[PDB]
């Protein structure tokens, strides 16, 4: 039973965990392609004036 109920927890956890890591893993790559291209845009702006 203990057993069972560790195996449990090592299923939930690793579930909302692992699922933790791939979500914020695309959030990351969301918030530097949004910044990426907010620099990108900036830059070209900023050289064009220069």
């Amino acid at each position: 039973n203990d057993l069972m109920k560790k195996k449990r927890i090592v299923e939930n956890d690793k579930s909302k965990i692992l699922t933790t890591i791939e979500d914020l893993d695309q959030k990351k790559n969301q918030a530097l392609n949004i910044a990426w291209q907010k620099v990108n845009k900036d830059f070209g702006s900023i050289f064009s004036t220069l």
